[PDB]
């Protein structure tokens, strides 16, 4: 019985990805996100163990949501006649690293580093899990703010990860690849790649790289702030034009402007407490 077991808080937002609650779970008072998608706006259907039919994004999470990780985890859901609602997991308190960067500017190094770093390991873990997000950016990472952990969110535009071409895509434009740009086609790590150098250098920067077509296929990188050689090289080489040049995710984590990331619980001492 769904609007017994929750309470349902005011809306946190809206848009492509449906409209979302602040939601507290009634039994034990756990902090929930209530996530309602409308029927008609799922183009991209996938089915259970039961063969019960279901949006993808409830395909993907349930793939993603076992064990403890940097993904948001699905709780439960419910079909309603119009709509699918999602529970989902809401840290408290929580900001997304969107408007964290809207409001602190460009970050320091050592807290891109370890933000980074927990966004390289939440990916490995979704594509471990036969899952590709295709939709990885600012808007998509929740940042615990007490505890320091990321936390990725919306999978309504993801796919199951294969390793044959992709010719769809419904992600952020600004955050795809210039084979996609050119050609409509991309392969789903590489792409995964290219949208990490987009995210890095926005966290470095302050903003995306790139706003028109034209800069995405062009092949140059204009640093606006003071970025170091070795963080300017990572996202070079993630921002490659050829899908091929691009680092694989062991050569980013091993990549020198890697190396010494602070834990997760020293991050929210130094940079979020």
């Amino acid at each position: 019985p769904l609007e017994s077991q929750y309470q349902v808080g005011p809306l946190l937002g809206s848009g492509g990805f449906g409209s979302v609650y602040s939601g507290i779970r009634v039994s034990d008072n756990l902090p929930v996100a209530i996530k309602h998608v409308e029927k008609d706006r799922i183009s991209d259907w996938g089915e259970l163990p039961n063969g019960t039919r279901v949006p993808m994004e409830v395909v993907l999470l349930k793939k993603v949501s076992s064990g403890f990780s940097g993904v948001i985890r699905l709780l439960d859901w419910f079909e309603r006649p119009d709509s699918f609602v999602l529970i989902l997991e809401r840290p408290e308190p929580v900001q997304d690293l969107f408007d964290f960067i809207t409001e602190r500017g460009a970050l320091q190094e050592e807290l891109a580093r370890s933000f980074f770093w927990q966004v390289l390991e939440a990916v490995r873990h979704c594509h471990n899990c036969g899952v590709l997000h295709r939709d990885i950016k600012d808007e998509n990472i929740l940042i615990d703010l007490n505890r320091g952990e990321l936390k990725l969110i919306d999978f309504g535009s993801g796919a199951l990860l294969k390793d044959t071409v992709y010719t769809d895509f419904d992600g952020t434009r600004v955050y795809s690849p210039p084979e996609w740009i050119r050609y409509h086609r991309y392969h789903g790590r590489s792409a995964a790649v290219w949208s990490l150098g987009i995210l890095l250098y926005d966290m470095v920067c302050g903003d995306i790289p790139f706003e028109h077509d034209e800069e995405i296929i062009g092949g140059q990188v204009f640093f606006r702030q003071r970025v170091s050689s070795e963080c300017q090289h990572l996202i070079r080489w993630c921002l490659a034009l050829r899908p091929s040049d691009r680092p694989t995710f062991e050569e980013i984590q091993n990549h020198p402007w890697m190396q010494d990331v602070l834990l997760p619980q020293e991050t929210a001492e130094i940079h979020l407490h």
